[PDB]
C-alpha cells in the first residue's frame, strides 16, 4: 500500500523528472507507453 | 491501494513532469499511449 | 509498505532525475515503458 | 557603416541569443541598460 | 566596414550566443549594458 | 574590412558560445558591458 500524508508525494513503478524549473527541447516523443 | 492526505500527491505505473514552470519545445508527440 | 511524510518523497522501482533546475535536450524518447 | 543582403543579420555593439528554439526561466531581469 | 551577403551574419564588438536550441535558467541579468 | 559570403558568420572584437545546443545554468550575468 502506499499513503503519502499532507505534502508527501510519493510513485511505485514509475518515471518523474521532478524539479522546479524543467523544460525538455528539440524532443521526438516524451511520454511513450505501449502495452 | 492508494491514499493522499490533503496536499499528497501519489501515482503508480506513471510518468510524470511535475515542477513550478515546465515548458516543452519543437516537440513530435508529447503525450502517446497505444494499447 | 511506503509512508511519507508532510513533505518527504519515496518511491520503489523508480527512475527519478529530481532536482532544482532540470533541462533535457535534443532527446529522441524521454520516457519509454514497454511491457 | 553596415550593409546587409536579403538575408544577412548584422549588428554592432550588440548582445545577441539568436537561436531556432530559445528559452529563458527564472530570470530576475532580461534587458537591461543604464546609461 | 561591414557587409553580409544573403545568408551571413556578422557583428563587431558583440557577444553572442548564437546556436539552435539554447537556454539560459536561473539567471540574475541576462542582458546588462551599463555606460 | 569584413566580408561573410553566403553562409559565413565572422565577427571581430567578439565573445560567442556558437553551438547547436548550448545552454547556460545558475548564472548571476550573462552579458556585461561597461563602458
Amino acid at each position: 500500500e502506499m499513503h503519502g500524508k499532507n505534502w508527501s508525494k510519493l510513485c511505485k513503478d514509475c518515471q518523474v523528472i521532478d524539479g522546479r524549473n524543467v523544460t525538455v527541447t528539440d524532443v521526438d516523443i516524451v511520454f511513450s507507453k505501449i502495452k
